[PDB]
């Protein structure tokens, strides 16, 4: 695996939607600390 | 004025003050990046 998907895995174990994982990384430009503070601050976790 | 028409135009939309701010500060101030976060994840 990559650190990335490493990234993705540990976001869903968080309970954050795929879809939401994608669409944070994409407007945060792939910036990852920058997806994970969209994520915490806005989506939902199941 | 051009900075602060933006917040109108957001609470406009119904995002609330403080998504808004949380919304620039994540995206530095990237206004184009803020509106996309709120678009794609904030309740409005």
């Amino acid at each position: 695996g990559s650190q990335l998907s490493s990234e993705i895995e540990n976001l869903m174990s968080q309970g954050y939607s795929y879809q939401d994982i994608q669409k944070a990384l994409v407007i945060a430009q792939n910036n990852i600390e920058m997806a994970k503070n969209i994520l915490r601050e806005f989506a939902a976790a199941s």
